[PDB]
């Protein structure tokens, strides 16, 4: 993207990919991004939301234990 850049993570932090069904990206983001903002604050992670018509993949950055916690909150927003 012309308006984004790659930055190295803080020491000890990793970045993983969390794939969701395309229909539930809006559920994870929530109204005005309140849901995805709550996940970042509660899990102490940095999460990039995928674009409009791109791969429904969230990029979660943080400590490995915190990144795993953020992955579960994202995957819980998926109906069976």
């Amino acid at each position: 993207h012309h308006h984004h850049h790659m930055s190295p993570n803080l020491p000890g932090q990793t970045t993983v990919q969390v794939r969701v069904p395309y229909r539930v990206v809006g559920l994870v983001v929530g109204p005005k991004g309140a849901t995805i903002k709550r996940i970042q604050q509660q899990t102490h992670t940095y999460i990039v939301t995928p674009s409009r018509d791109k791969e429904p993949v969230f990029e979660v950055t943080g400590m490995p234990e915190n990144v795993d916690r953020a992955r579960e909150e994202i995957e819980m927003h998926i109906a069976m």
